[PDB]
Order: C-alpha cells, then sequence, then structure tokens
C-alpha cells in the first residue's frame, strides 16, 4: 500500500497510477500532470499541502483543492529543504550558507533567494546537524511556527584536528578534512543565530561558556517570543531546559535540571498543548523508563503523565482539546509496540491496538482516527484504518524457508531475561550437526530481537548455517537499568551475556560446537572483534564491518555518554582497545570497511591490522572506497556474496 | 667477510672486533676508541678516509694514518650527506633547504654552517632526487672535483597535482601531499644551481625551454670550468649531452645527440680519463647493446670501446696510465658476470674472472689490483684477491632442500631463448602431482634468473608448492631489441613469454595443471594480476603486492619511456588497465599494499577492489599501514606468512 497516509481528514496511497481518497477518490498522474503518480513529500497533513521534486525545481501542490501553490527555486539543492509551516517558503544550505528562498505562485514571477549568512566554510557551517547527530538532532534549521524567523546552528570547528576523507576517483586521489571530534578532545563551538524575516535581522542566543556546552532540542513558543534549549554539560550528567528571549538573544529563566548518576540523554523537543502557549509534554527517562511529563513554562512540574516499568517509544500528539495524549509503547511487552491514549491526568492506559506483536500507527490530524499497520510472526502485513472509539476496517491483509525459533535466555547476572532469535538451516535435521554464527550488535538504541514477520541470516541459513541473535545488557527498550550498566566498562557486560547465548547454543544436540562463527557492524563490528580475541577457543571465524577498536578514537558526543572521557577512564578505555589486544587473533577475522566512512573512521580496521602485523596475527580484510559507514544499494549484494563466502570457505 | 674493500693499497674486512689490513696489521674497536669494530662509511678509498656515526655527531677518520680528521656537526642529518672530495666539508638538506657545514679539527672549535638556500619548502625541493629517480638519479648535490663549487637540483613542483600520503598512527590520522606526476599530466620544473664556495655566489644553468625537460647524468669537468648534462625530451627519445659554463650558467654548446626508435636512457655520468680535462668515456645503448664510448669535449667521436652482442654492467675505472678500461659485462653468458680488461683502443677484452657464475669485482685504488666475490649454483661463496697480470690468492671459500633446475625455453616470437628456474617442492616424488606458482616480475631493468648460488620461493617448497621463474621479453641484460618489444604495449608480450613458461611446466608429468598459481611485487603485481584476468582458466590463485593497475597513475619519468603518453597511446595504456577488466577475475587473488607507498600509490590496488565490486567479482585484501612500496625488516616474516596461508588455503 503505497504511501498510505493522512491528508486532511482523508487516508490516502497510492496505485502506481492514482492517489486514492478515503474518510472514495482518485486523482491520476495525468490529472496532476496537468496542473504543473510521482513521488511526492508531505509538507502539512492536516492540509495535505506536499511538493514535488521536477526537472527544473519544486513545485508545491494542495492535493485536497487540487492546485498547484507555489514554485520554488533552491538552486538544485534538496538535501538541506526546509519548508516554512506557513509553506510559502524553503530554507536550505548551499555553497556553505542558508538561504531562504520565496515561493513564486503561477505566471507571477520568481525573486531571488536571502543570503542568511555569508561567511560560511569549511571550519564554520551553517543551518546543519552538529554535535554528530547526537541528541536527536538531524538537521540544523527550525522555522518558528508562525514563520517570523528562522532559527539556525551556527559550529564553529576550527578547533577539531581533522581526519582526511579520500576520494580516490580522480587521477590523483583528493583528500577533504572531515572535522570528527575524538573522544578527549577540543569539541566544536555551536551556537544559535535567529534569523527575523521581518527586519532581516540576526540575533544569537546568549549561551555563554562552555563554549563546547551542546545545544539541543530547539523548540519554539508557540507565540514565537521565546526559543527552548535543552543544554547539556560535557560530562553529559546534566541538562538544563532554558528559555531565551527570540528578540533579543538574552537568557530568559533556568526552566529545569536533570541529573544521572551515569548519563542524561535529551532526545525529543518541548510539546506545546493544543491551543496553548503555556503547557508542554517533555519526554524524559528519569525515573528509569521513557515517559511524558506535563510542564509549564515556569518550569513548574504538573504531573508525570505516563509512568510504568516500560517506555513510550513515539509520542503521536494530542485530543484536539488536549485532555489525551496518543503515543507508542513496551507496555505489552518489550518484544511489541502497540499504540495507546491516556488521559492528561494521567492513569490507565489504553490500548488502541491489542493483537500481539508490531504496530506502526498513525494518528489523523484531527485526532480522531489512526492508520495502523501491523505484523507479527505469523501474520506479514495487516492494514486497518480505526475511527477511534468506533468501528475499525481492514484495508489489506498478506498471509521452504528456513524456520526461526525464539525464545529467554538468563544473562550472566542469572537475573534478567534476554530475548533472542535463531534461523535455523534451511532443511534443517534434527539429526545432523550444524555450525553457526553469532549475528551480534550489542550496542546502545537499538534492539534487533521483536515479534515481527536485511536478510543476511536467511542466505547464511539456506547455505546450511543457523544464526543466532540476542539482546545483550545495553540494548534498547528494556528501560535504563538494563542499558546503563554498560557505562564505563563497554563489551564486558555485552560479551558475558553474549557468552550466554553460546552457552544455549552449545546445549542444543544439533549445534556443532567447534564450528561457532561471529558477525557484526559498528558497534557489532567491535563486538565481534572483542569476542574473537576475548573467546578465542570459542569464536573460530567472523567478520567485523565498519568496526569501533579503539573507543579514543570515536566522536566525543557518543563514546563519551556510554565510557566517559578517556582521561576519566583509561582502566575501561584500556580494557575495551582491540589494538592493545591483537596478538589474541588465532582464528580467521575478516574486517570490512567503507574507505570514506565518515562515523567509524577507516583508521579504525587499518590500526588493527597493523597491529596485527606487529602481534603476528593475521586477519584478512575488504575496502569499499566508495562507500561511507555501511554499504548501501546494488552493491550491498557483493557485501553479503564476500561476507557469505568468508564464512563458507574457513566455519 | 664483513666489509671487504680497498682503502689505499690495502684490501681490508672487519673481524667483529678488528679492522684488518693486508697488501698484515690489525687495527681494533679499543685503539680506534682511545683516538676519539664499529660501522663506517668510507670516503675515499685511495686515502682509505671514512666516516664514523656516533652519538654527537660525525667523525671523519684516516685509517691508513689512524687519526681523526674532522668532527662534524650537521644538526642529526644523515640520509642526504655529501661530503666534499676534499674531505673537510659536508652538503646536506634540513628542513627543505641546502646547507654545508666544514669539518672542525680536533679541539679547533667549530662553526656555523653555511645556508645555500633559504626558500625551500613543500612544492620546492632543494639538493634532492628528482625526476622520479629515473635516469640513474639518486641524489641532488654534486660537488665539483676540486670542492670548489657545490652544484645542486632545485625542484618546483608547484604545478603537479599531489596524492595524499596518511600517517595513520597519531590520534587523528595526518596527510601529506605527496607531488607524484602522473603520466599525461604536467611535470615538475628541475633547474640545477651552482653555488661557488669562494664567493657565496649562485648562478643557475641556463638549461632553458621546454621547462619540463629532464636534466640527468650531471658531469663536472676535471677543471672545475664545465658542468655537463644529459638533456633528455618529454618524449624521451632524444638526449642531448650539452656543456654549461660553470661561472656564468650559460649554455657552452651540445657536444652530441642521441635518437632511439623507442626511447633513449642515459644511466650514467661522462667519467674523464685519469689526467684528462678533455677526452672521457660515455656509456651508451644506442648500438643495441650497453658499451663504453670513448668522447673528447668538443663532442666528436673517437671511437667505441666495446662492442659485440653483450651488455657492460658495470664501468670499474682504468689502469693509471688510461689505457686500459676494465669493467663487469655478459660476454661470457647473460646468467653470469665476468670483469674484464679492454685496450682504450679497443679489440679484444681479457676476462680476468674466467670461472662460470657471478663474480662482484672490486678494482682497486691504483687499478693494479682486484678483490673478487664470487657465487655459482655449486659455489656458495668464494673471495679472491688478485695482483692484475700475476698471482690470485683464494682468501675464503665456502662449501634436505628444495631441488633447484634451470633451462631454457623459446619464447612465444618461437626464436628467442629465455632462461628460467624452478624451485622444487621439498622431499619431490617424481610419481607425485604437485601445485606449481610461477613467480613473475617481467618489467624492465630486472633479471631474476642467473647463475647463482629473498627465499620466498625455499619457503613455498618446502610447504609442498614448486615455484618457476622465467626472464621473459622485457627483462635485462639481454639488448635493447629484446626488451624495446614491449613499448607501447606493457604487459602484452611479458604474457605471451609467460604462458610459454605454462606450456613448459604443462609437459611436466610431475605438474598438476589445474593447480596453478601465481605471484609478483609491483611490475610483478601488475602481472599477476593480468595474467589471472586475461589467462583465468589457468591461473587459479595469485597474491599481487604494490601492483601497478591503471598506467596513467604511474610516473611520468618511468611510464612514458616503456608505454608512451597516454593521449600518445590509448589503445595500449587501455589494454593494460586493469580497472577495465575486473569482472574477468574468477579465482582468488589477493592484492598487498603498503599504505605509504610513494612508488606505486594505494590508489592503485583500492581501485581494482572499488572495479570489483561494481563487476560484481571477489578479490582479497591485505593493507600494511607503516610500509612503503614494499615491507622491508621483521614485518616481511608476516608478510611471507600472509603470502603462503593464501596459496595454501586455496590452490
Ligand atoms: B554504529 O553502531 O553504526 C556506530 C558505532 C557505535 C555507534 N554508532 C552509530 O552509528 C550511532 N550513531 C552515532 O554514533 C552518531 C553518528 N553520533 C547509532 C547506532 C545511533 C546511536
Ligand atoms: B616496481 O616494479 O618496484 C615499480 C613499478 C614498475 C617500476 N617500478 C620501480 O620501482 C622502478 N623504479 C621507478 O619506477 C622509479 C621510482 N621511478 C624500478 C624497478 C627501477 C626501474
Amino acid at each position: 500500500v503505497v504511501g498510505l497516509q493522512w491528508m486532511g481528514d482523508n487516508y490516502v496511497f497510492i496505485e502506481g497510477d492514482d492517489l486514492v481518497f478515503n474518510k472514495t477518490t482518485r486523482f491520476s498522474a495525468a490529472d496532476l500532470n496537468a496542473l504543473m503518480f510521482p513521488s511526492f513529500r508531505t509538507l502539512d497533513a492536516g492540509r495535505g499541502l506536499v511538493v514535488l521534486f521536477t526537472q527544473g525545481g519544486l513545485v508545491g501542490f494542495d492535493m485536497l483543492a487540487r492546485k498547484v501553490t507555489y514554485l520554488f527555486d533552491t538552486n538544485e539543492e534538496t538535501a538541506s529543504l526546509d519548508f516554512s509551516p506557513v509553506g510559502d517558503r524553503v530554507a536550505y544550505v548551499r555553497n556553505h550558507n542558508l538561504y531562504i528562498a520565496r515561493g513564486g505562485k503561477l505566471g507571477e514571477g520568481m525573486s531571488r533567494a536571502i543570503a542568511v549568512t555569508i561567511d560560511g566554510t569549511e571550519t564554520l557551517v551553517y543551518g546543519q546537524a552538529v554535535h554528530q547527530r547526537e541528541f536527536g538532532i538531524e538537521k540544523g534549521t527550525f522555522w518558528s511556527p508562525k514563520g517570523s524567523c528562522l532559527a539556525f546552528y551556527r559550529m564553529d570547528q576550527s578547533m577539531v584536528k581533522p581526519t582526511p576523507i579520500v576520494d580516490y576517483h580522480p587521477l590523483e586521489a583528493e583528500s577533504k578534512p572531515l572535522y570528527y571530534p575524538m573522544a578527549g578532545t577540543p569539541s566544536h563551538h555551536v551556537t544559535v543565530g535567529i534569523y527575523h524575516l521581518a527586519t532581516g535581522k540576526t540575533v544569537y542566543l546568549q549561551t555563554g561558556e562552555p563554549k563546547e556546552k551542546f545545544l539541543t532540542n530547539l523548540s519554539w513558543s508557540p507565540d514565537e517570543n521565546i526559543l527552548y534549549v535543552a543544554e547539556v554539560n560535557r560530562a553529559q550528567n546534566e541538562c538544563k531546559v532554558n528559555a531565551y528571549d527570540a528578540e533579543t538573544g538574552r537568557f530568559v529563566r533556568t526552566l529545569f535540571v536533570e541529573t544521572d548518576k551515569h548519563y542524561v540523554e535529551p532526545l525529543h523537543p518541548l510539546t506545546f498543548l493544543p491551543g496553548s502557549n503555556n503547557q508542554f509534554i517533555w519526554q524524559s527517562r528519569r525515573d528509569g523508563w521513557n515517559h511524558l511529563y506535563l510542564y509549564d513554562t515556569t518550569g513548574r512540574l504538573i504531573r508525570q503523565v505516563t509512568k510504568g516499568e516500560w517506555e513510550v517509544t513515539n509520542f503521536a500528539g494530542f485530543d484536539p482539546k488536549g485532555t489525551r495524549l496518543y503515543f507508542e509503547s513496551t507496555e505489552a511487552s518489550p518484544l511489541e509496540r502497540h499504540f495507546y491514549c491516556i488521559d492528561i491526568k494521567g492513569g490507565k492506559t489504553k490500548d488502541l491496538t491489542p493483537e500481539s506483536g508490531m504496530h506502526r500507527t498513525q494518528l489523523s490530524p484531527d485526532g480522531s482516527a489512526i492508520i495502523d499497520i501491523f505484523q507479527s510472526p505469523t501474520v506479514p502485513r495487516k492494514v486497518t484504518v480505526t475511527n477511534i472509539g468506533k468501528g475499525s476496517h481492514t484495508l489489506l491483509e498478506a498471509k521452504a524457508m528456513p524456520e526461526i525459533r525464539t525464545g529467554t535466555i538468563m544473562a550472566a547476572d542469572g537475573q534478567t531475561p534476554l530475548y533472542y532469535k535463531l534461523t535455523m538451516p534451511l532443511h534443517f535435521d534434527p539429526a545432523k550437526k550444524y555450525p553457526v554464527i553469532v549475528y551480534v550488535y550489542g550496542g546502545p538504541h537499538a534492539q534487533l530481537v521483536t515479534k515481527t514477520w536485511g536478510g543476511w541470516d536467511i542466505y547464511m541459513a539456506q547455505k546450511g548455517y543457523a544464526v543466532f541473535t540476542v539482546d545483550s545488557r545495553g540494548s534498547a527498550n528494556r528501560g535504563a537499568a538494563f542499558e546503563q550498566v554498560i557505562h564505563r566498562r563497554l563489551g564486558q557486560t555485552e560479551m558475558a551475556d553474549q557468552m550466554c547465548g553460546v552457552d544455549f547454543l552449545k546445549s542444543q544436540s544439533w549445534v556443532d560446537a567447534d564450528r561457532i562463527g561471529v558477525h557484526g557492524w559498528s558497534y557489532g563490528g567491535f563486538m565481534t572483534t572483542n569476542l574473537m580475541l576475548t573467546h578465542g577457543d570459542v569464536f573460530k571465524v567472523g567478520v567485523a564491518g565498519g568496526p569501533v577498536i579503539d573507543w579514543n578514537r570515536y566522536a566525543i558526543m557518543y563514546g563519551e555518554r556510554y565510557f566517559d572521557a578517556p582521561q576519566e577512564n583509561p582502566e575501561g578505555y584500556d580494557a575495551a582497545n582491540l589494538l592493545k589486544r591483537a596478538g589474541d587473533l588465532k582464528g580467521r577475522l575478516m574486517l570490512i570497511h567503507g574507505a570514506i566512512d565518515p562515523v567509524v573512521v577507516w583508521q579504525h580496521s587499518l590500526l588493527f591490522l597493523d597491529a596485527c602485523v606487529k602481534a603476528r596475527t593475521y586477519p584478512d580484510y575488504y575496502v569499499y572506497p566508495s562507500h561511507e559507514h555501511n554499504v548501501m544499494g546494488p552493491d550491498r549484494v557483493h557485501l553479503y556474496e564476500t561476507i557469505t563466502r568468508y564464512f563458507t570457505d574457513h566455519l
């Protein structure tokens, strides 16, 4: 059901040719083409306003009125586009600087874009994501809700020592500095500008010292008078939610402060109640579980709205009156996602999607209805549309492969339940012994085992290899205690729990205990390498892609949260520094890296090979010179074949 | 016999503790230590003047007088040291600039070095090798024979587009540009300065246009009035030997010009006859074979001194009177090296080292005697000392391993004999079938098969693998016709001849024709890869180290000699461009590269892996991040084990 979404009070989808509306009407590509089924980006679901990407600029389109809105000329920039909530202007970044282009109405001619900044360059970045995209930061432009102002980040990274990123395709290779701030080093300096459209004036927030402070979750007041910022200290154990005057940039007040033994991690903006300039919802994991908190703008906590030993995983919004909250959570089970209603006064949740498994739900603009997309181990796809507190309507339902087994084991503490998935060999025979590969990630913010319906496990299984994954402690959606055990000690608990997975595998009669392998990417590449070095008698063969190898060389804003700074934690960093234990490699391990990886710099795997040379140990290697952190697109076929053949050759 | 050499009329060697002199006297490390067995560099064999490298500077020492000469302070620079023939000054390069330090006599105090240049930097190089060390160029400083002047290269490479060379060892990796001028691109601009010690004045040779001309084989007149230069054009098919006035830098005259259908390649300086400012010996391959030619300084050729279908391989010098020439050549056999005498009037050579095999010979300062070091397949080491035209005296003689077989096959023309060596499996059994690896180089200036006594072949042989090498056409010491067949067509003839080697192997009953592999480094890495892609049905497994893959990315001064320029020869370059045929890889090939390789830039192997990704083919890889073109020192053990295990795993 291509593009299933809300447009006004209609739910909408594509039929290769038509856009179909239901509350039935149909809008074809030729109907549309006459007014200039293609791709679009929805800008305003309530109004069904979208933008169409065409040869020769952007065309805004009102799908409810069936009328062109505006033509935009952004000099071919698309990545950084951020349309005003008014819908008639768009911000974007081009050749280092921030611009605003105004939409032009059909046959009324165009105006030249406004340059918000003029001194952007390699070490001075405007209007883009900062702080290595930590703290929920995905972009660097933030329109005020009435379109009067454009707030934006200014990142001076001139003090950061860069890493070369080399393009090998020109005749002579060309390097460009990547200002990647490594653990324990000087951070970049971010400030927040606000460009006022009426006056063309810019003011900077007076965020003050230390200049390294992290400026996160920018959130405008509904009346546009105040810009709120969640400021996080370098230690990452204090978050202050502060109000700044949008007119002058002056500090107004600190609403509240959160602190934690290990770390605080704000990830979501303040969300104001409907029709209110004075009350908002703030997400916080302060009580050990991510919950919704109701605050007024003086900083006074009215009440914790949600509570329980489960986590809110998506805040979807309010009823029109702002007396109810809608949200996705783990309340039913950490392996599941359901959509709920709760009174703003708190109390009992009501599960609006009760069936056991994974629900992905979209609340209608008017808050009256939901689109639900469901899948489970027995149900490939069930698409429903429901009038909340009324009838439900099914729109679509779907109905030798490797067998997938699931269950629970105890973690190394002997108390915490861990959930696993096991992809069995194709045509598995219980009388036979099989090799098995532990596919591991194990890092924060991910959860690999859910009650659901990129298939590398199935490919391995088709080659006669079982694939086992377990979500060890450190992993997500199980509360802060379950995650924070890793603090200052990366790899230690994670590997202990992965070895409980191995204990379970060895308890299976059909497992060949002498043919156990391991594979993972990124944090999973760190884990793969660490497991081979630490448990060299168990793990015969592994493949580690884009692996972290020396945490001192990972980015400040992620690494120092989980590990603290290298100066504060030499014992922990040293224990996880795989360069120090390269002489423990006694099996077959291939490392793979994208050469232009700006997340885990190529240096990590290169230094490991260098360490292995000195240590006289013998890893294998592959480099994708055109790829960044992950191998994307058709080349992923080459990746899977390289990884698979390594295991079929050696394990 | 450590350090065997001439000092005055004595032959000399070390005995761990003593320096022993014979014409017998002995000089111990304690005798020497009292005057301040250690290492030294001999500066003047006739006078037995040496330099000793010590903590706190250089100490010049007269071994015949047993006296310190001078103390030198070169601010710890050692690589670029070039001592004046007078022995009391030394030139060197430090922080981009050329200096001359004067020696200080014991207890007479020291003087500050003189700065010859002051504006050296990354794009302006002084006193170093230029033209990528082609044309016999090994250094960039050239003292006049009486020490009155210091000539030096100035290389402006500001027009060359650089390649990043990345040091991965700092916390954040650090790149430095390498001004490596690739085939068909703008070359660097070399001029020659002459610093006059008496006046402190510098003059530049008026070498003129084109500024890209190659300035080679700088050779001072004995009277210091003229500096001769062999100038080579960009096409490399014309060499002009020109005289310049040392006082003014003005052009004086062109002595003679050499031209060739394919290429001219001057490799040696003019060597003046003893006591003569008017006659010199010039080496030239103009008649198809490297020979010695007698010229006067007007440019008039007196006579070709040596001639024949063999090559002079080392010119050792003259009798004191300058009526005879001494030299090493292939006259006995291209597989052998003997030392000869010939009258300056020419005619018959006399072989002074008649025994069949490899002789390495040192003519005494007075030209009366020779030290000879001999080895052959039956003789590991025989060291002789002979009074020419008188008695000879033996000083030393040396006396399950893999069997080494040698023989001849016909090249692909069916006419030219090729010589091969075959290292048999350890404990070879004629009833058994064995895998075999062709170890290939095949490029110009090398000859791998000689009648002699780094052992990778023996290691492979010990693992049960035969190793076969054949010197295909293109290879050295067989005359110009045998080499120049490759011109404009790199890889084509070489591979045709290597396939004659395969034909020979397949004719052996003990060869397993389905288990043939190939290995080589550099040009041999190009050949390994090319053979796998071209003859994929034959070569099952290969390992290619520091391989050339795209000749457009090799250095101008070597590549354009053998291949012409890419614009002049698209058909030839395209045929050898292994990036275009990466989809033909159907066996197992590991490429290996030193990351900081300044000879074959790392880009070659990286782009091949990138080509294989697009082509969906599957090479393997290893990178030595701390190594340049070859893996040197203890790490070479790791290299051999990586290469060997690849073959034992897959072939
Ligand atoms: B990996 O697992 O993809 C990589 C190494 C460990 C963390 N990591 C990430 O990509 C994380 N993002 C960041 O580090 C951002 C770029 N700062 C992901 C997994 C989100 C936590
Ligand atoms: B290799 O075979 O080591 C490399 C690639 C082909 C030629 N080559 C060389 O190292 C040659 N020297 C140069 O290219 C110099 C550095 N310009 C050697 C073999 C001498 C001919």
